[PDB]
């Protein structure tokens, strides 16, 4: 037979219609990802909960060398702490506020230009990016630069491509070169690191591959989120007029726009560890599952309605931050991050609207986000 | 009907003008406003379109007129000698500086990088604003205005508006700064208006359509051009061997580049047998240069990038009346770009396969959204 290709489709303002089909009709199914490999695709609520807990299903293993892959790759100590202290909101008593300002200059750089102005450079990364220089400690003065290395390294790809290995050691570098800068970095995932091997009981590319991977993931999930929230809110001005009557109402509303955005472009990859019947479907020990989290979180046995964007929902228990032992370490980082954008976001430009009618938004293609290359808007 | 953008991807020529043209040299097509047009594709038949004074380019903006996409005096002096080789003596080695600045910044921090962002787009914003005489300063912003003036719309949409006011105004405050502008077009305004013998409105609009068309056509042909040359190094190796071939070369990879996504309209004034197809007055005329620069009659192996052809003859700059203003110095921007590109990073190459660069929608322009490269 014709198997299914995954990924689904790279427009992301309307759940892909295959989501919806394939949840119905076979919540497990066998898939064609871009390398030519077959995985298991789990696109229904009950059966994905079931994936990200059960831990048979590894991450880990994603990155083996021969198991099978949905793309190509591109790239213990006690340092957990040093981590766990960094995306803690409550060990930056200061973050809340500085956000705040941040998301204001930027916002009122742009007003000063004036209508119309693109959401993403002038907004989204640019923000996204100095959220994660503060996580880091580092000045944001190379933001573009680190955007920019962003732009390779969350490339999905059938095969494997030189430059991706060039661009990890490229950005590996610059992480290596803040750290070990003369007037050494106090302040910081970086601060914390160099306190931490004075102590006397890791190597300094170890601890660069940490800062870079977590301004990587956070960077890029945070920046193609809150293009999502923001597409939503011009789409939806109701709701930009709810938040601006009810400001309370912000923190269940990232909560349901999390649900709702398609922010996430590829799936949640494990390794299967065992042999375990999932659904009606036997899976084998060493074939690949792709927790489809579109799929879960628009799944109507658990969420009513859930094409209809909506903030008053009884109860929301959505995967967008994943399930299990992986759970997202940023969940609140990320959501206080998009809260924050968004209350500023519509004080700020009461009159948001897309500048063109959103077919006609530029979805970049080849990427683990879905997002628009520009989003021009007016206000 | 056949379908009238053609392809978003420019890495080829697209497999159907090539049908077209050797079965329909003029067929009719449906534009992606639903308006109907003759797609003139072949290099006579072309030429023909370009030269013929009956088919009008002015009333293709006309009200009610068919159309491809959304509508989105002494004046002549202070053009032309803003856009002639011979006006700006010091132009080439200033130039060859920019491209030089912006090459090094990018060997600083190390590959990868992508030559849209950091090269192909500073580049022909800080050609053109020195064009106008303004300041570097905003080339963002003024960039960035280019992504939605140069949109191509089934319909229109609010905000190509906005956006045009946004900049007309812009050049307007250029033009009034109180230490008055000296140099550069707005420089030869603000004396055109202390002559005895034209508003602030129109003299913004030229200034703008000008940085609009120059900065667009020549980034998006720039990123072509390197494209070429990280795809067929031993192109490079030539230009390195053979330096004084960059005019050459900017020739052919003119003739051969893809960065023009739309074609050239006219109005036929009158009806006009062109082909074996008859015109009515009034109906929309589309030449496809690029089914032109590929026609095989008149370009031998048109497939295949030749630095050495005998003779050359393209409309890559248009033809007849209105061809291109700024030849020379669309040439000269490309000539410097590429010398500079070649001997700084000899190594060039994609950082990832060609058929995935991200090729953008909906613009006046075929251009990659970023062009990674190594080196
Ligand atoms: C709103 C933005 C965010 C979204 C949508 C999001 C969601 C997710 C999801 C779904 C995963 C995949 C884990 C799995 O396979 O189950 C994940 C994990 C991860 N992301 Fe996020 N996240 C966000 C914010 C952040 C931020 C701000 C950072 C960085 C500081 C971050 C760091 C991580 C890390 C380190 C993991 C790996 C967790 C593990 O393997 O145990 N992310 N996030
Ligand atoms: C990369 C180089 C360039 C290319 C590929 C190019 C090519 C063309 C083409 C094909 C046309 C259309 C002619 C027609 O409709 O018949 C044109 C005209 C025009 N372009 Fe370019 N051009 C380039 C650079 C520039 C520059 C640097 C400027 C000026 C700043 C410029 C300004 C114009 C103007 C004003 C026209 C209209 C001519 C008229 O209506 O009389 N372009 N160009
Ligand atoms: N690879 C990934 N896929 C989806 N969401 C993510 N969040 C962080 N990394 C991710
Ligand atoms: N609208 C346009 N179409 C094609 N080539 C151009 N060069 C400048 N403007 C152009």
């Amino acid at each position: 037979p014709p198997l299914p290709d995954f990924p689904l489709s790279r427009r992301g303002d309307i759940l892909p219609a295959e989501a919806e089909r394939l949840r119905a009709e076979q919540p497990v199914a066998r898939v064609r990802t871009m390398t030519g490999d077959e995985a298991w695709l789990v696109s229904s609520y009950e059966l994905a909960k079931q994936v990200l807990e059960d831990d048979r299903f590894s991450l880990k293993d994603t990155a083996n060398p021969g198991v099978p892959r949905q793309y190509a790759l591109t790239i213990s100590a006690g340092l957990r702490n040093a981590v766990m202290k960094t995306l803690s909101p409550q060990a930056d008593r200061e973050l809340g506020g500085w956000l705040e300002a941040q998301a204001h200059q930027l916002l009122d750089r742009l007003i000063e230009q004036g209508p119309p102005a693109d959401l993403r450079d002038g907004f989204t990364e640019p923000y996204s990016a100095a959220l994660h220089c503060r996580l880091l400690g580092i000045p944001t003065d190379d933001w573009r630069r680190l955007m920019s290395g962003i732009d390779v390294a969350f490339i999905t790809s059938p095969r494997t491509f030189e430059g991706s290995a060039v661009n990890w050691y490229k950005d590996l570098g610059y992480m290596v070169d803040r750290l070990n800068a003369d007037p050494e970095p106090t302040e910081g995932l970086l601060g914390r690191f160099a306190e931490l091997r004075r102590s006397p009981d890791v190597s300094d590319e170890l601890l660069a591959t940490v800062a870079l991977s977590l301004f990587g993931a956070g960077a890029v999930s945070t920046s193609a989120f809150l293009q999502h929230a923001i597409i939503a809110l011009a789409q939806q001005p109701e709701l930009a007029d709810r938040l601006r009557a009810e400001p309370a109402v912000i923190g269940r509303a990232v909560d349901e726009l999390l649900r709702y955005n398609l922010s996430i472009g590829d799936a949640l990859p494990r390794i299967a560890l065992a042999d375990v019947r999932l659904g009606e479907v036997e899976i084998r020990a060493g074939e690949l599952v792709l927790v489809l989290i579109e799929g879960a979180n628009y799944d109507p046995a658990v969420f009513p309605h859930p094409e209809r964007i909506d903030f008053d929902r009884e109860s929301n228990p959505h995967l967008a931050f994943g399930g299990g032992q992986h759970f997202c370490p940023a969940s609140a980082l990320g959501r206080t991050h998009a809260e924050i954008a968004l209350t500023a976001l519509v004080e700020k430009l009461p009159a948001l609207r897309l500048a063109l009618p959103v077919e006609q938004l530029a979805w970049r293609p080849g990427f683990i986000k879905r997002l628009p290359e520009r989003l021009p808007v007016l206000w």
